[PDB]
């Protein structure tokens, strides 16, 4: 029960694309000004330049008819780690004014209290994460409590048993990631979520609870206009500076106080310091400010540098910002020359780094609770292949495989066989860390790769 949409029923609607394609990747909603809501899980660490705006888009094969606009900046909510444990918000700011257009209506906690179960609700998009004209189906809310004890196995169960209220599910197509539900409230009508994650059975849609972040998105809409994310991505060890400008856009002033910067983590030696700021105190509409700081980074590990600014005008109380950095030391001549059957763009290894033995690439001596970690960056869409070999007494000495960030592979302890890996997408990263546990007790925890292919094509 999906119909086409009629325009100008959501003058609204908001998508999200890659810069100057016309190609959708998520939805959102117009906040007003030259402000956008969508999830977290759509941008987070994305360059903004990477990224336009359609707004009031409709029919995405004339998009003549939506407002292109580019992206500026985009910030995350500080407490975001992925789209399963929520405060899965997003706020793009555009570059500019957008013509004079109708925003959205956001929930607050009174209008979200009026939800009761199978109140009906309306979702709105084009179908992404399709449908080339907007769609609007209604769904059924589903109160926190029963939505917990959803899913018949695992990784369901287990998604939905660990949900909060920084969140809400309504009955399961139709809506783009990021993209907005709306409930009739009697007080008009409300935006009530943003599409986050989950025509299966008993498998309702999550949605992040905008009633509850009011404070985050009024502060993000004052107008304060800095990078908020930046990711660096495979960075050597060593001392670096970095410099960050904050703009007032918006039209009252923003009292800045106090600043903390620092890096992320239990290291002793890594470090971060204020080497210039400019920012304190007030900083009035159409000024602009800069903070400089200095940081060093000894421990391998992909982390952050943190930086948080107090703000009395932020009803938050504070100005967060990042730049997240994989330290790590490229791989030797030894190592590159045995991947060279492989097209890939650089290879890297941590403290523990797995090194050429016989015709394998072998983990290095490790000691418990350390993990020894290779990373692949820059291979093109195909499949890899491998064959593994992990010998440990200890059944929590495990493989550990990653594309491009997410989760791909486990691999038990004392097991040796062929597997291979899908890399969809343009560009891609394959890591492999092999974890020797906390409480491993053999000293000869190990893990061999031999056998490694790419192959362009995805069968046979």
């Amino acid at each position: 029960g999906g119909e086409q949409a009629t325009a100008g029923e959501w003058p609204y609607m908001v998508a999200l694309t890659a810069r100057n394609s016309s190609h959708v990747f998520c939805g959102g909603s117009y906040l007003g000004g030259r402000y956008v809501l969508t999830a977290a899980h759509c941008v987070d660490k994305e360059d903004p330049a990477k990224g336009d705006v359609l707004l009031g888009a409709f029919d995405m094969n004339d998009v003549n008819t939506a407002e292109r606009i580019h992206v500026r900046q985009i910030y995350v909510h500080n407490s975001y780690i992925t789209a399963s444990m929520g405060n899965d918000i997003a706020v793009l700011e555009l570059e500019r004014d957008p013509l004079p257009r109708r925003s959205v209506q956001i929930s607050d906690s009174s209008d979200f209290n009026e939800l009761t179960k199978d109140s009906p609700m309306t979702v709105i998009g084009f179908g992404n994460r399709p449908a080339t004209i907007l769609h609007q189906v209604q769904v059924p809310f589903v109160p926190l409590p029963e939505c917990k004890t959803k899913g018949s196995d695992q990784d369901a169960k287990n998604n939905y048993s660990q949900l909060t209220n920084n969140a809400f599910c309504a009955g399961s197509c139709s809506g783009d990631a990021g993209g907005p539900i709306f409930f009739d409230s009697n007080n008009g009508r409300k935006q009530m979520g943003v599409v986050s994650w989950g025509g299966r059975a008993n498998s309702p849609g999550v949605y992040t609870n905008l009633s509850v972040f009011n404070d985050w998105l009024d502060d993000q809409q004052l107008g304060l206009s800095y990078r908020q994310k930046r990711d660096l991505g495979v960075v050597r060890p060593g001392s670096y500076t970095h410099n960050l400008t904050f703009t007032n856009n918006g039209n009252a002033d923003i009292n800045l106080g106090n600043t903390f910067v620092f890096v992320v983590g239990i290291s002793r030696t890594d470090a971060a310091a204020i080497v210039n700021n400019s920012c304190t105190g007030v900083l009035a509409s159409g000024a602009s400010c800069d903070v400089e700081f200095s940081y060093n980074i000894t421990e391998h590990k992909q982390s952050y540098v943190k930086l948080i600014i107090g703000s009395s005008t932020y009803k938050t109380g504070a100005v967060h910002a990042y730049l997240y950095f994989d330290a790590l030391d490229a791989a030797p001549s030894e190592t590159v020359s045995f991947l060279a059957n492989l097209p890939v763009h650089n290879t890297h290894v941590n403290d523990h780094p797995w090194t050429v033995v016989g015709n394998g690439l072998q983990t290095s001596a490790l000691p418990a609770g350390e993990e020894s970690v290779i990373l692949l960056e820059n291979l093109p869409q195909g499949r890899l292949k491998f064959h593994y070999k992990l010998s440990s007494s200890e059944v929590l000495d495990q493989l550990f495989v990653y594309v491009n960030d997410k989760f791909k592979g486990k691999y038990f302890n004392n097991t040796e066989n062929l597997a291979t890996l899908d890399m969809y997408g343009t560009n891609n990263k394959v890591r492999f860390v092999y974890r020797r546990h906390s409480g491993s007790t053999d000293d000869q925890s190990r893990a061999i790769l031999s056998q490694i292919s790419y192959d362009p094509k995805f069968f046979d």
